[PDB]
C-alpha cells in the first residue's frame, strides 16, 4: 500500500496473508473454512495466516492453517488476468472470533464513487521498495468504468474496475495482491494489477467480485 496508514492491530480482521514461507499474497475471509483471494495467486504449499498484524512477530492472535483445495475460477486467463479469482478451502476451520473474522460477500455490485478500504502488506514505495511488517489500508474510491478504460486502453474488461487516485500517491502494489476492497461492509474487490503503483493515471485494477457471487457460493456449497 503506497500513502496509506497503519490499520491498527486486527483492525481488519477478515485480511489474511498468505505463506509459502514468506508472505507472497494477501485474501479474505470469506467464513470459517474459505478464503478468496486472486487466481494469479496460485501456488501448491500455501499456509493461510489469519489474525496477523506484523507478519514477522508472534503477537498472540495469529492462527496457521494449511490449504487442503486451491481452486482457480475455471475462466481464469493469465496472459489477461481476466477472472483474477481463486478459492482456498482451509484444512481446518478457523476459530472465529474478534480478531479473526469473516467479510460478507456483495449482494449487488458497487458504484463509481464509493469510498472503500484497501488492505494489505505490499511495498509502500512508488519510489524504489520497502515493505511493511504490519498492515496498511488505503481508503479509496471507485473510478468510473471509462477512466478505467481510459487509462488502460484494451486491457479492462467488465470483470475489473479501477479503484483510486488518478493523480497518484495513493494505491495498492507489490504484495498486496489478492487482497480486499471493502465498501459498505461487502468484499467488493480483490487486488489484481496496475502499472506500476500510484502512479498518474494509472491506477489499481481490481477484480469485480460481485459478478462472482454465485460461482463463490456455489462452489463453496459442492467442496
Ligand atoms: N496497484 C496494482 C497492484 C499491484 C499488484 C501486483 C501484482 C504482482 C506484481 C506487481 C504488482
Ligand atoms: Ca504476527
Amino acid at each position: 500500500i503506497v500513502g496509506g496508514y497503519t490499520c491498527g492491530a486486527n483492525t481488519v480482521p477478515y485480511q489474511v496473508s498468505l505463506n509459502s514461507g514468506y508472505h507472497f499474497c494477501g485474501g479474505s475471509l470469506i467464513n470459517s473454512q474459505w478464503v478468496v483471494s486472486a487466481a494469479h495467486c496460485y501456488k501448491s504449499g500455501i499456509q493461510v495466516r489469519l489474525g496477523e498484524d506484523n507478519i514477522n512477530v508472534v503477537e498472540g492472535n495469529e492462527q496457521f492453517i494449511s490449504a487442503s483445495k486451491s481452486i482457480v475460477h475455471p475462466s481464469y486467463n493469465s496472459n489477461t488476468l481476466n477472472n483474477d479469482i481463486m478459492l482456498i478451502k482451509l484444512k481446518s476451520a478457523a476459530s472465529l472470533n474478534s480478531r479473526v473474522a469473516s467479510i460478507s460477500l456483495p449482494t449487488s455490485c458497487a458504484s463509481a464513487g464509493t469510498q472503500c478500504l484497501i488492505s494489505g502488506w505490499g511495498n509502500t514505495k512508488s519510489s524504489g521498495t520497502s515493505y511493511p511488517d504490519v498492515l496498511k489500508c488505503l481508503k479509496a474510491p471507485i473510478l468510473s468504468d471509462s477512466s478505467c478504460k481510459s487509462a488502460y486502453p484494451g486491457q479492462i474488461t467488465s470483470n475489473m474496475f479501477c479503484a483510486g487516485y488518478l493523480e497518484g500517491g495513493k494505491d495498492s502494489c507489490q504484495g498486496d495482491s489478492g487482497g480486499p476492497v471493502v465498501c459498505s461492509g461487502k468484499l467488493q474487490g480483490i487486488v489484481s494489477w496496475g502499472s506500476g503503483c500510484a502512479q498518474k493515471n494509472k491506477p489499481g485494477v481490481y477484480t469485480k467480485v460481485c459478478n462472482y457471487v454465485s460461482w463463490i457460493k456455489q462452489t463453496i456449497a459442492s467442496n
